[PDB]
């Protein structure tokens, strides 16, 4: 059996290609059903009645975690998402550009000629913007990275194991307790921020209870930084592999959003996602029973030649983007933060090119280590300044 790990990208991609070819719907040794083709991934994600986002159905003795937007289906999903949806509109998000650019430019200006992109910018920018979105203070950013890292590196094998779900609860316990305390504070003294908005909202004619609002806040915080960090790293790493694009972008900065969409397609931060079948069903003629877990490979769908011509060629001129960006999901759970992620990464890339022209990855620096699981990225990305304002006579 054995799915290759995320850390060896080449091995993983090769394995996905063979599966698209020879076993596009595959049951693994844990009874988890993997879906590899673009068209079938779209089918699964669109059909929420059959493919629930709630994992707890197949986790022995588990009950739903209340307030977890990413685990709730229609008709309940609409009402929860409506609580926060206006916080994320393009017009509202666009107002954040000056703040994002200020943070990015200040962070980059203090970097030497050799630095870890992750510690300098990719982590601090997204954690700052999400903390600010939630009304949280800067002193707490380090806790956020520690808690995220613990979750991302949680010991995991079988994803239906109730011991995993329990372990996840334990790891998030401090973060959730912290946010519950902040929810309580906002009920007593509300602000413009997202936590205030969520604690004062009505869903089904009643406020979210304390547990629901703390869990909802925990999901918002985690969603708001981890993948943005991963993508910005993947952007520079991917440009480094296709560096003719550094000059094309310097010459025409209006190319950057297209570069971002294409890096998303090429290296999705979150390469797979899970659903659970609510009834006996079928994917591409393959019978799947009721009450099992299904794993959709966004990464495999994005490299599927039936969907993308020459799929392993990095090509910003491809027409794909907007709501068709599968790396943000598809259908009802399509990423709420998508405009915000696109803006943060656009600004980051503009400022990188503004200051440095290009960054070269130092591929032999031992801090360059890929994540082993869950996300598709590197924990650090040691880089070297192409040029910078620091260079003298
Ligand atoms: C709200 C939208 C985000 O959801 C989460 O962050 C939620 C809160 C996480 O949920 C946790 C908490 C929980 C109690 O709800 C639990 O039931 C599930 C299994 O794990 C994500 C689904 C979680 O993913 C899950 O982590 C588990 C430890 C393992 C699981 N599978 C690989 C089995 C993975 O999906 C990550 C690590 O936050 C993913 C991030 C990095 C994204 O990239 C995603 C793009 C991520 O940012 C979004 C999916
Ligand atoms: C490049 C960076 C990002 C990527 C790749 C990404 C990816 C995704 C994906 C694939 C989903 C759907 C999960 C599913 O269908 O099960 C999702 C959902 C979500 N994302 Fe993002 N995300 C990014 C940034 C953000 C940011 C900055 C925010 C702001 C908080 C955010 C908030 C959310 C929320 C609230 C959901 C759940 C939506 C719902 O279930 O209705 N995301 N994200």
């Amino acid at each position: 059996d054995e799915v290759p790990g995320m850390a060896d990208e080449t091995a993983l991609l090769d394995w996905l290609g063979t599966m698209r070819e020879k076993q596009p719907v595959w049951q693994d040794r844990y009874g988890v059903w993997h879906v590899f083709r673009h068209a079938d991934v779209q089918t699964v994600l669109r059909d929420t009645a059959t493919f629930s986002s709630d994992p707890t159905r197949v986790i022995e003795g588990a009950s739903p975690t209340p307030g977890m937007i990413h685990e709730i289906d229609p008709p309940e999903h609409r009402a929860l998402r409506k609580v926060v949806s206006s916080a994320f509109t393009p017009r509202t998000i666009s107002d954040l550009e000056p703040r994002i650019r200020d943070v990015t430019r200040s962070l980059l200006a203090d970097a030497g000629e050799s630095f870890d992109l992750v510690d300098v910018l990719a982590f601090p920018l997204p954690v700052t913007i999400v903390a600010e979105l939630l009304g949280l203070p800067p002193m707490d950013h380090e806790q956020f990275g520690d808690w995220s890292g613990a979750l991302v590196d949680i010991q995991m094998d079988d994803p239906t194991d109730p011991a995993l779900a329990e372990r996840i609860a334990d790891v998030l316990n401090p973060l959730t307790a912290y946010l519950k305390a902040r929810c309580a504070e906002r009920r007593a003294d509300p602000g413009d921020d997202l936590i205030s908005r969520l604690v004062l909202a009505e869903v089904d004619g009643r406020a979210l209870d304390d547990e629901e609002a703390a869990n909802f806040s925990t999901a918002l915080l985690l969603a708001g930084h981890i993948t943005t960090t991963v993508l910005l790293g993947n952007i520079v790493r991917t440009l480094d592999e296709h560096p003719a694009h550094w000059d094309a972008a310097a010459e025409d900065p209006g190319r950057i959003p297209a570069i971002v969409e294409e890096v998303l397609r090429y290296r999705p931060p979150f390469p797979q996602m899970q659903r659970t079948t609510t009834k006996a069903t079928e994917v591409a003629g393959v019978p799947i029973p009721a009450d099992v877990m299904v794993n959709t490979w966004v990464l495999s769908a994005n490299r599927d030649s039936d969907a993308h011509d020459d799929p392993d060629r990095f090509d910003p001129s491809r027409k794909s983007g907007g709501a068709a960006q599968l790396s943000f999901g598809h259908g009802v759970h399509f990423c709420l933060g998508a405009p915000l992620a696109r803006l943060e990464n656009r600004v980051a890339l503009e400022e990188i090119i503004a200051r440095f022209g290009r960054l070269t990855v130092d591929r032999d620096d031992e801090r360059l280590r890929h994540f082993e699981q869950i996300v598709l990225g590197t924990r650090h990305l040691p880089v070297l300044a192409g040029s910078s304002p620091r260079q003298s006579a």
